[PDB]
């Protein structure tokens, strides 16, 4: 018979993943655009598959808590809900204990996300302060990694995060460009969204560098025989230099 139609679990999150700007309401798979649905184009083309969006219920990407429970769009995998994560997943080393994930097809970073004209200049500026809140998106890879830093300004940066329960955390990108714009708020957000957040709020900026360096990969549930084809599928993007431009068509832009 015909290939199984694979499921393919997602978060709305710009330039990745958006609802197309319609009156009429849509469905199915045309609801969505952006580079996730192209880059699902590219390897529903090349290992020749159908596929179904679905958005993950809890709207979080995926975090264990002190129980060992995973949440978000790790958990989809981890419980077979899912066939395949289209998505800016992180890849991480406590992901790759309970998922696996393709060969990266997006590097990015740590970074801060603040606004203009301000002396503040590091990680170190931001924590020896008080008048600034900052966090990050609840139960995602940022957020992990402060929890688990072992480095000292970082594990203060987390105890300032989780004091007030949690507060100064958001629970998506969205929220939390909205804070930044609208309280005095600084939001450590991956390098990546960034870009496109000041390129598209010319009142925002980064600040500093990148603390750290990973890599966006496609998700899939232990054991899963499309990993290497889907890996081998990204190699073949990459040296046709299709991935450099679905990065221009969806961020790429007129400067500030
Ligand atoms: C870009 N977004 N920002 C994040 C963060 O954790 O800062 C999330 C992270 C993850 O996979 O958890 N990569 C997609 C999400
Ligand atoms: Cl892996
Ligand atoms: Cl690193």
């Amino acid at each position: 018979g015909a290939n199984r139609t694979l499921i393919v679990t997602t978060i709305l999150e710009e330039p990745y993943v958006m609802y197309r700007k319609s009156d009429k309401p849509l469905y199915g798979n045309d609801r969505f655009e952006g580079y996730c649905l192209d880059l699902l184009k590219e390897l529903s083309n090349i290992l020749g598959f159908l596929y179904d969006v679905k958005l993950v219920p809890d709207g979080k990407y995926g975090a264990q808590n002190d129980k060992g429970e995973w949440n978000g769009m790790v958990k989809e995998l981890i419980d077979h809900r899912a066939d395949l994560a289209v998505a800016p997943l992180t890849i991480t080393y406590v992901r790759e204990k309970v998922i696996d994930f393709s060969k990266p097809f997006m590097t990015l970073g740590i970074s801060i996300l603040y606004r203009k004209g301000t002396p503040i200049d590091s990680a170190d500026d931001l924590a020896k302060q008080t008048k600034i809140e900052y966090g990050a998106v609840r139960d995602g890879s940022t957020m992990t990694f402060f929890k688990k830093s072992k480095i000292s300004t970082y594990e203060k940066m987390w105890a300032f995060m989780s004091s007030r329960q949690q507060s100064a955390l958001v629970k998506n990108s969205d929220e939390g460009i909205q804070r930044v714009l609208t309280t005095d708020y600084a939001l450590l957000m991956e390098s990546t969204s960034i870009e496109y957040v000041t390129q598209r709020n010319c009142n925002l900026t980064q600040i500093g560098g990148l603390i750290d360096s990973k890599g966006y990969g496609v998700g899939t549930p232990i054991g899963s025989p499309y990993r290497d084809k889907i890996t081998i599928a990204i190699l073949q993007l990459q040296e046709e230099g299709k991935l450099h431009m679905m990065k221009e068509k969806w961020w790429r832009g007129n400067g500030c």
